[PDB]
């Protein structure tokens, strides 16, 4: 299909760059439809020149879904709805984002989607990984599959903004879901937010999990998305993990972003 | 700035840490000092380099290789009609074997004197599929603590090639297909050979980790239980998402990488599509401290 868009996928895993498209302007229902098939098959879908404004960005998203903003980011002057991934050139130390993991799963609903707009971006440098999930679980042998598809992860912010309260917060996820729009099942981890699989002892799950997150970063099952100003981006939250590279130091990297609300992670 | 620091050529790096697009250069014809000294300035910065759209002869990619180095064909790939310096990395869409470096390596390490680079040329790629991961052994080298490299430094690495097609490889059942792999000596494939794990690029001068998880085999001196361990976290290190580039292939597009100062891995996404890229080897000599 694709009559109302251009679709070039990025790898033969996930990402595609769409153009034929002005975001500036509504979508009509053939065109929107189009875009949901595109992010739904290549999981995180970018649009080069798209130099949108912030309500233009918030309409966007609202396409996906509710706009429910992410706890931990600082929005912008007058648009609570968009959030800030900002590193000044001055700026020092370590990245937001820089390990494999998606975004909020402590959540007892995580965000389902987040849309990305690029502002200030360097030449070089700056570089987002994405991975799926879908070909994480998919290469998993047929025996691996069904001797880990029942258990279930307890997730918490306890690394992020907990001790090591509501950062130490439990909640319960699938170890293997089925995306409600897809319907196509995907691993589902990251070390970040993960801390026990549920029931077994310390000892049990660490090294499953660990695997886990070594069989997911697997090289072949990524994407490398390079920013260049006007770029809008969107990534699936639940079928994909993603990366910051934090290779530009000394450069200025600005992009903002709205994130789409989500539903409870099921089996 | 690139733009002013190279007269004869452009160059548009892929990421912060290596990888660099050329233009402005013509590799079918001769090139005259200027132009050779600002390419090979290039490639010991940006460690990988790639021309789009050159469109060359079997013996002009040879012609390109001599600059870097005499040429020494890998042992293990099979070579072109009439070209014994240009091998193939050939996947027929229908097989379903081994891919061919489907892990992060580099070339030959189990050879006394692996090569230093190779020229690799896109014959026939898919439109998407089939990348090939690049990673900076300087950046890796770079990131580990003070404490860390000075526990390192001076350890020596057991190289071979017995997973490759050796007794490791006769032993298990993954196999190459012969589209692209020579049958070789298994005895051949066990030789050892001790590396440093830390050597100085000839031409750079700089320091980079020397270690692979494919011809490595333990730390020289050190029990297996022992190496393990450190072997391991040196190549999740080295691996790390941030090391790394991610280069995209098209027809004509030639690439030389730095076989000493990087490593590499092939991506098996292209599965029931056909893919032919040709390579010649630059020799190099015995790495060094
Ligand atoms: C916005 C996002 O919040 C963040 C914020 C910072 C992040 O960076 C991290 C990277 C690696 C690790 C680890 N291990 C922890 C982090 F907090 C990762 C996620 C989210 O989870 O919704
Ligand atoms: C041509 C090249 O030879 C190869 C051929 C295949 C390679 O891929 C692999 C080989 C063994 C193993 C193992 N065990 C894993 C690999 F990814 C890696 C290198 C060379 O080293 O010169
Ligand atoms: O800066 C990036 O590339 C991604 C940072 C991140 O993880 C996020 O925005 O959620
Ligand atoms: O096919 C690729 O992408 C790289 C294969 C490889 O490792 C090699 O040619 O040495
Ligand atoms: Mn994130
Ligand atoms: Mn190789």
């Amino acid at each position: 299909r694709f009559e109302r868009i251009a679709v070039q996928p990025l790898t033969g895993v996930l990402g595609a760059e769409i153009t034929g498209v002005d975001l500036r302007e509504p979508l009509d229902d053939s065109t929107w439809n189009e875009i949901l098939d595109a992010f739904h098959t290549y999981q995180v879908i970018y649009f080069p020149g798209q130099a949108i404004t912030n309500e233009q960005h918030i309409a966007f998203s609202r396409r996906f879904g509710p706009v429910d903003p992410v706890p931990l980011l600082k929005s912008i002057e007058g648009y609570p709805e968009v959030q800030m991934i900002r590193r000044e050139a001055n700026e020092s130390g370590r990245v937001i984002g820089d390990d494999w993991h998606t975004d909020s799963t402590f959540l007892d609903a995580p965000p389902a989607a987040v849309v990305m707009r690029a502002i200030d971006v360097p030449e070089h440098g700056g570089d987002t990984g994405f991975l799926s999930m879908y070909t994480a679980w998919e290469t998993l042998s047929p025996t691996m599959q069904a001797t880990i598809e029942g258990l279930n992860v307890v997730h918490s912010a306890t690394r992020v903004f907990g001790s090591l309260d509501a950062g130490d917060r439990e909640t319960v996820h699938p170890l293997v879901v089925t995306h409600p729009g897809s319907g196509r099942k995907g691993l589902y981890v990251n070390q970040v937010y993960c801390q026990r699989i549920e029931g077994m002892t310390d000892a049990e799950s660490k090294p499953l999990l660990q695997f886990l997150y070594e069989h997911a970063t697997r090289f072949d099952f990524t994407c490398r998305v390079r920013w260049k100003k006007d770029q809008v981006l969107v990534w699936d939250n639940l079928c994909t993990m993603h990366r910051a590279v934090p290779d530009y130091a000394g450069k200025f990297r600005y992009l903002t972003r709205t994130t789409v609300g989500g539903v409870r992670p099921a089996r």
